[PDB]
């Protein structure tokens, strides 16, 4: 299976920026949501979990074929919640429909990401949504209540290794859990892109608790939490390595973010060898906007 970038007909930068744009108006607008969270933290969980279902072996699954759009994936329980994300980008996806669902739903975690003050993503266009049949089955997503070694083999099949994973994971400083979604809850309020997963992991207080799902989840009394996956971080002597130098620079954690994430957002896609460069996208706050 090969799956060959192919650039919207005739879209440039400038179109992607006015995506892009549109994606940033709207999450400065629409600030009420998840108790003034708002939709920046399950943007960019939508877009991982789009990605996430790749597998190198056979790629099959990845963001290139907006397979979440059919009912097989979009009803994975391990989707659940991420209906809210999808709502959001429908109106974007009327104004501009024109761009494919993949690159849409990239796009809105790669915006979500430097909108809340996060590094620069650069942003490949050209996946292509593919048939109903091409929808990866459920199950690709991973579990939480598991160890650091079913982390590191779990990321194995979406080719990361344990920097990448670290480097990964940081997205949970963002946003929260949900009894709900997932069965575990908490975390706070955070919309802002930091190194604070980091931080956190090694400064607070944890305490292995019951939730109210009956799930065994971290807390601190100042308010955080951390699933058992993110835990075995610092459990595994590898990664917590990896957890204390993101913990101590800042910089370096974005730059090491910024570069799993673009390429977990393209697993999968061959991209011909004149395709345009990645696209840098201007914050609203660099335009002035
Ligand atoms: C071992 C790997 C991972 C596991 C087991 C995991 C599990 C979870 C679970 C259970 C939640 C709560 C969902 C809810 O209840 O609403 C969640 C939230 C989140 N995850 Fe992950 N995740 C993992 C990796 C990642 C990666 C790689 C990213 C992005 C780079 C990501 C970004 C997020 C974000 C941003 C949220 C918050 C969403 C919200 O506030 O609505 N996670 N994660
Ligand atoms: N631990 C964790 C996982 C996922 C999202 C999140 N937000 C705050 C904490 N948190």
């Amino acid at each position: 299976l090969v799956h060959v970038a192919s650039v919207e007909k005739g879209r440039s930068y400038e179109d992607f920026q006015k995506v892009y744009n549109a994606i940033a108006l709207k999450l400065r607008e629409d600030d009420e949501y998840d108790n003034y969270i708002g939709y920046g933290p399950v943007l960019v969980r939508l877009a991982w979990h789009i990605s996430g279902t790749w597998d190198k072996h056979d790629n099959t699954g990845g963001s290139y074929g907006g397979t979440y759009r059919f009912k097989k994936e979009f009803n994975d329980p391990s989707n659940a919640g991420l209906q809210n994300g999808f709502k959001f980008l429908e109106p974007i996806h009327k104004e501009f429909p024109w761009i494919s669902s993949g690159d849409l739903f990239s796009l809105g975690g790669v915006t979500a990401v430097q909108e809340m003050q996060g590094p620069k993503i650069p942003w490949r266009c050209g996946r292509v949504d593919t048939p109903e049949d091409t929808t990866p089955d459920n199950g690709r997503l991973p579990d939480a209540d598991k160890d650091a070694g079913y982390v590191r083999t779990f990321f194995q099949r979406l080719n990361m290794n344990d920097r990448e994973v670290v480097a990964l994971m940081g997205a949970h400083a963002l946003g929260k859990t949900h009894l709900k979604n997932s069965g575990y809850e908490g975390g706070g309020a955070n919309n802002v892109f930091t190194n604070e997963f980091y931080l956190n992991l090694l400064n607070e207080d944890w305490k292995l608790e019951k939730n109210d799902a009956n799930n065994e989840q971290w807390d601190s009394k100042s308010g955080y939490m951390m699933l058992p996956t993110d835990y075995s971080l610092i459990q595994d002597p590898k990664y917590l390595s990896i957890v204390k130098e993101y913990a101590n620079d800042q910089d370096k954690f974005f730059k090491d973010f910024s570069k799993a994430f673009e390429k977990l957002l393209e697993n999968g896609i061959t991209f011909p060898k004149d395709a345009p460069s990645p696209f840098i996208f201007k914050t609203l706050e660099e335009q002035g906007l």
